[PDB]
């Protein structure tokens, strides 16, 4: 609807920053609303649903197991590790490590996912394989949140995103049981609260994975829809802003509450 344009544009005025905004129908695939949608932004943490995509399809060729355990060290531990800094001692298993990185954004078991699939140019070739040639990963946890202006390393497009991420839960891809515990893990997320998810009506379903970086860096993907069923995808992208976290998370907000309205 174009009142939410308006509300993208005025949050593009409040953080003085760009915003990158599309609305797909779930379904179609149809592009109900865009803003920027072919202009590249950092993906941060949002990357690590595509990261346990990319582990449930090795899961679904049996070259990898949900219950294979994975040990770590201390050495291994970077920033924003608040899961699996608590079992350096027994290690984690791939289905814990895949709900580690989506339902808390955990840093370090992105890394260690992304070692087991080969490393973020396996990931990126994933990717390519599914006629997303836009979306590319190139460095590990936490670097690639480093948000360069105009870097194009780890970055992707709203369009391209919302398009990989509909194929991922609808497409053939998958098969139906991982493309639910894909869904399952973004359903539980603990830390996107203020978000989407504050603007969301009683009784809505919503699956999402969130993302902060440097340089003011704040994003958010998500399958949602009334009714306990997902209909549309919504990706928000923005960088370069000098403004607080609380105040980025109000403009996405804001942004979700339009949305919500005029849906």
């Amino acid at each position: 609807h174009p009142e939410t344009l308006v509300k993208v544009k005025d949050a593009e005025d409040q953080l003085g920053a760009r915003v990158g905004y599309i609305e797909l129908d779930l379904n179609s695939g149809k592009i109900l609303e865009s803003f920027r949608p072919e202009e590249r932004f950092p993906m941060m943490s949002t990357f690590k649903v595509l990261l346990c995509g990319a582990v449930l399809s090795r899961i679904d060729a049996g070259q990898e197991q949900l219950g294979r355990r994975i040990h770590y060290s201390q050495n291994d531990l970077v920033e924003y590790s608040p899961v699996t800094e608590k079992h350096l001692t027994d290690g984690m298993t791939v289905r814990e490590l895949c709900s580690a990185a989506i339902t808390m954004s955990d840093n370090t078991a992105a890394n260690l996912l992304l070692t087991t699939i080969g490393g973020p140019k396996e990931l990126t070739a994933f990717l390519h394989n599914m006629g997303d040639h836009v979306t590319r990963l190139d460095r590990w946890e936490p670097e690639l949140n480093e948000a360069i202006p105009n870097d194009e390393r780890d970055t992707t497009m709203p369009v391209a995103m919302a398009t990989t991420l509909r194929k991922l839960l609808t497409g053939e891809l998958l098969t139906l049981a991982s493309r639910q515990q894909l869904i399952d893990w973004m359903e539980a997320d603990k830390v996107a609260g203020p978000l989407l998810r504050s603007a969301l009506p009683a009784g809505w379903f919503i699956a999402d994975k969130s993302g902060a970086g440097e340089r003011g860096s704040r994003g958010i993907i998500a399958a949602l829809g009334p009714d306990g069923k997902p209909s549309r995808i919504v990706v928000i992208y923005t960088t370069g802003s000098q403004a607080t976290m609380d105040e980025r998370n109000r403009q996405i907000a804001e942004i979700g509450a339009s949305l919500i309205k005029h849906w």
